């Protein structure tokens, strides 16, 4: 089968021919119908040799949707042909976090050698992929696979981040979304669907601010030195109830701290090495909590899929073939994908 | 009346004779029965002239309990003689936070000129004190005033900090308490009363570790460079579900970040200027939230009082006269009060 | 001043001339700009002499909006001319419930002689009204008073009922609204604004089903013996996550029990004497909680006002003069007000 | 192997000799170390032929602890000899409830033919028992099996019931526990461990009231006509914040409604056919919710085990052999087991 793999440290990923895998006991083989590109793949491929720990080669893609092609021995709960999304952040399934579906916060996974697809195990950027267990598949019914693939991370991650503080986001609240890319453009829509928050989007790029308004942002602010003051002018001086920072650069985190309300929240979702919030007296408002959330829970993925099925999420995508996978990663690097890149095999 | 006031920047507070105040409309005059000393008073008196904004003179004391002495015009809901605790962090009463009793997070109070007693308005370190409104009094019934005065901040603040994340602190959880002083020794007891968390106390001083064990800590370990490893050995490598840092120095915040569990919590309660948690990827576990909480809510003060009345809080105090107030502040500075200092007028 | 009062047990309310009140210390005099009619007023006026406890005469109206006309001695926080809504369910202000703004659940109010306007104290169906304390006023800014008056009960009560179980109403959930009148037509809109629940409206009257669809219900079905089966067909056999019953008749409560999901919720909001849910094993699904909520909290009223100001609530009203107040009550009795009746004094 | 089975409708269970089962793929064979008797087994054996649906014969016992004896094909995560408690209310593992560990509220289990051990599948009152999946085992380490077996239902069920409303049970709250048997005597202890609620225990039997005080009840009240007044005298007239009714007879539910506070909670946990709360205006306080909870969640079982391991639960038991199993059921019927009956296979 055809796959896109990271094969050499510091090199672009390549299209390869590798064996179609066979599912062992408990496993499911999917025919991949769509595989999302996430900017985290760029972080992974930019790691120096000393830090990179996912093994080579690595079939990329941790945003996967497919149809069940083959059931491993003992698997029930799915039939051949069933359309499914892959729950990405695999946990041990047994610990207290996993018992609540919070496999994203499993502390046993590392020691047990459990790695996610596209991030230590073979990913979805291939004609076929293996899933370890039935509990990591969520049915999507007749959802368009191209728009469904991003739900598994571009949807799941903002959904989880928002869910952690949803009780704060009542009528009269304001939520700031910083970074209107793959995650952020879905984040805006989740906020509109599950809360009555007023949504202010922030981006460097005017076309991304246009995208923000297209997907339901109430206001759009240019990122940079003026952003904090502009956001404060929009919130009447009180600041924003919650800031969801999908960039996570020091400058955006600083913006977030300068605008968050007393008893509000900053969610640092975007990853920029070294960047951090400074949470201490006189540096942040009283009661304003800060967290770096990770991925999301099993039930949260189901909820994201339910939003999509109800017509609440307009996922902006551009489609690529497997052959175009490396080109798509170059596009993601340069910031020229308006929303989420999605590879559609064959 | 006799009062203890901060009167000159950089100087020790002094015992003064000033007029007994008279309550205006809506106000209540209390005869103070106990006034707690909080280390925040030390922070206030150490502010340089450029930062200090509470006015001079300032009658100290933001931990106050008393008996109703005089009702201002229009006040009902209290009779003369009623024993009451003063809710300290006065808000506007009208905004969305205040409407939920969360006057500690009122953003309108500053612009309206509303300041708390002992921190801009006259405090409880005096024979009498004024309270602005009935909603800032909580009845304490027959609670011993000496043990009650600390409830208003030493109790309230940890109670609020713990309450923010109480749903995390189920059976099998671990809570670390750093700093077993006024706040911390009450924090341990609140954790034991309202959760099934295992409680690990941390302090510099071995006598404070003994205090921690006396008030129900499951383990008590020495603060400093070895504390993170010692705490991890106790938690089996998984770390602590929540860390309540009542010191808030950079070294204790660093300890907190090195021990907090995935999806846990750090509450930076103690105040040390410039100190901060560094909340970013690779610097803290996934899902571990960090906050600097402030004071507590109206209903939280009532709950603290209810814990005290039920016998769940053994408040360790040392009692001082008004005349000894300045000496008590010196004792607080040097760290020689085992628990909370309380002035009794 | 002109007022509408209940003056004789069993008789229609009457238009009267009574003294314009003067505010004592702590009180505020409002010039009433709009006064809502609630079906609870019908329940009150239908009480026999032995049950009726609100005193005669009683100026009706517990849904009040006005402008501050006179400040009593010592009142600050409001200026003359400020547009305000009256928080209805007055409590003691001092107990643990009141300290959280939950004056609706105050247990001390009765013993202290504290009664709400229109329900023991003089109401808003008059040119002027007294409010006991500043904490019972919420600013409405430039909101149209006619559409604002219903927020104080038609908005507040459903808002509170929904808020009690808002965490259940995630994506994929279904909420049933029974009774699309004053409360119900606002309840539908609150559900759409603060949740991603699919909303199924139920009413006896086809025109009310049309109203339900106009204000955003996803489906609207006829009440009665077939309603439970029709709702189950819409929910795929799993039943409804939550049922908000704004009728509260035995037949509607029975419908609610026959459709509620496992681990769901029934909120019995409507008042029909003797009617009750039967909460016991084999009579209701496992984990399905049932409550009779009452009014709402101070912060909830502020949130309702915030929804209205954000354009999320289209309040359907019909306007009456004070002189038409008794006629409006006859209209409410016969069920011919499409939404909420509102008296506008002048 | 020896087992205790219900074999004939209306007859006492019998000691039988049946084949030792062998684990199929995914299954685990446990050597049973302790098997709890629950009064629900009495309800099951009293069902007429027309209602009884669990098949005959049925190996009783849905409170099971054991050691891993044999691993089925594919099972890892447990080693032979590991001490484990069985999570009883088996669900499908895949639905939204199950994804959160809430298999107790699974709606798919019935249609998939999934039944719990002792309640449709073979139970723990045998020398060995099969568990369907690793996710239904929770490690107990060196916990005494006799005191551990009741945790799986006598602990789990009250724990779940309490957990549903734990935020109500702050300092100053009162919780009433009605019925100080298997469940109730553990319920008291959970309340003391996880809340600062004052606990009032209610029972018919003075020896059970003594047991209540032994396990930490603050007060003990004789059940019956005087109980409501006695409880109100203890709560100062305000009533009880929460009532956990482990009897669920009409008289105890009536007591519960007569004592529950405004904005409180009644949890009807005990099963008495036909008995129900009457939740309607004028029949219950405003805001007082009522539910019939069922079993508990996966993570709740882990928490119960954690309480036991921390020394917070003193489980009162009487031990029986397998041969004495039928005698133990007679003892349970007559109400002569002080706490929980536990069979220990030889
Ligand atoms: N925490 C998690 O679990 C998690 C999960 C997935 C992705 N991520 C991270 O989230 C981030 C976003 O991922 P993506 O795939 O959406 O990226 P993307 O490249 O699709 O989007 C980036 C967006 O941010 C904007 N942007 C860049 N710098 C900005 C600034 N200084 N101010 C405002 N806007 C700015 C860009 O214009 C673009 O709209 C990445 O760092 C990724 O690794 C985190
Ligand atoms: N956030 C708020 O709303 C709020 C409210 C009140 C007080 N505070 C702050 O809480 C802090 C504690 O106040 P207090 O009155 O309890 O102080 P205290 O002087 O009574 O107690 C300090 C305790 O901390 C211990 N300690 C000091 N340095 C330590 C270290 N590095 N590691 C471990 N233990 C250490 C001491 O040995 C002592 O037991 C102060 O900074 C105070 O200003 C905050
Ligand atoms: N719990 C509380 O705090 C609270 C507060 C306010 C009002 N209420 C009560 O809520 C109820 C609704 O009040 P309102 O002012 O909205 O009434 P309304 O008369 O404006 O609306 C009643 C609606 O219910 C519909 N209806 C009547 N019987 C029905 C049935 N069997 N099935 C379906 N629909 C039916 C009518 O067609 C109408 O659309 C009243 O009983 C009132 O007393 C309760
Ligand atoms: N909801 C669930 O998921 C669930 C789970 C397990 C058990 N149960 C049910 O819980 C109930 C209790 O089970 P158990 O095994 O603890 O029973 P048990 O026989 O061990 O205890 C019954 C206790 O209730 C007391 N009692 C009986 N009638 C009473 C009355 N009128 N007032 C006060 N006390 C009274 C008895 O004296 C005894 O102390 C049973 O009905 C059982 O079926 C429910
Ligand atoms: C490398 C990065 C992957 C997150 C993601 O799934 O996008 C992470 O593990 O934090
Ligand atoms: C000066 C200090 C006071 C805190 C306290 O009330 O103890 C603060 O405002 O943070
Ligand atoms: C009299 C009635 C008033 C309800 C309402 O405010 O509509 C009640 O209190 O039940
Ligand atoms: C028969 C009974 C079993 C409850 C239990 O597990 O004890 C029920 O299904 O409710
Ligand atoms: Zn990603
Ligand atoms: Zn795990
Ligand atoms: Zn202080
Ligand atoms: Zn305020
Ligand atoms: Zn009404
Ligand atoms: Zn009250
Ligand atoms: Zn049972
Ligand atoms: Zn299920």
């Amino acid at each position: 089968m055809k796959a896109v793999q990271y094969t050499e440290i510091g090199s672009e990923p390549v299209v390869v021919d590798i064996p179609t895998p066979t599912p062992g006991p408990g496993e499911i083989l999917l025919k991949v119908t769509a595989a999302g590109l996430c900017y985290s793949d760029i972080h992974v491929m930019d790691m120096p040799a000393a830090q990179y720990a996912f093994g080579l080669p690595l079939t990329l893609g941790h945003e996967g949707v497919g149809t069940v092609a083959e059931l491993g021995e003992g698997v029930t709960g799915f039939g051949v042909g069933d359309a499914v999304a892959v729950y990405g952040p695999w946990g041990c399934g047994a610990c207290h976090a996993c018992a609540r579906g919070r496999e994203n916060y499993c502390t046993r996974a590392a020691d047990l050698g459990i790695t996610p697809p596209g991030l230590g195990s073979p990913g979805s950027m291939a004609e076929y992929m293996i899933v370890d267990s039935a509990r990591h598949l969520v049915p999507i019914g007749d959802l368009d696979p191209v728009a469904a693939a991003p739900l598994t991370d571009a949807g799941l991650t903002p959904y989880h981040a928002i869910s952690r503080v949803l009780p704060l986001l009542g009528p009269g609240s304001t939520a700031v979304v910083i970074g209107v890319g793959g995650l952020g453009h879905v984040g805006i829509q989740i906020l509109r669907a599950v809360s009555a928050a007023r949504v202010i989007a922030v981006d460097l790029d005017d076309d991304r601010l246009a995208l923000a308004r297209e997907v339901g942002a109430d206001a759009a602010v240019k990122s940079g030195a003026g952003a904090a003051d502009a956001i404060r002018e929009l919130t009447g001086g009180q600041g924003a109830t919650a800031v969801f920072d999908f960039v996570g650069a020091q400058s955006t985190i600083d913006t977030a701290q300068q605008v968050v309300a007393v008893d509000g929240h900053i969610s640092v979702v975007g990853i920029h090495a070294g960047a951090h919030a400074k949470v201490g007296f006189f540096m942040i408002p009283f009661g304003a909590s800060v967290v770096t959330p990770f991925a999301g829970t099993r039930s949260e993925l189901m909820e994201v899929v339910a939003l999509a099925r109800a017509g609440r999420l307009d996922i902006h995508t551009e489609t690529f073939t497997l052959d175009e996978g490396p080109a798509a990663y170059r596009r993601l690097r340069e910031g020229s994908i308006r929303g989420r890149g999605v590879v559609v095999p064959t």
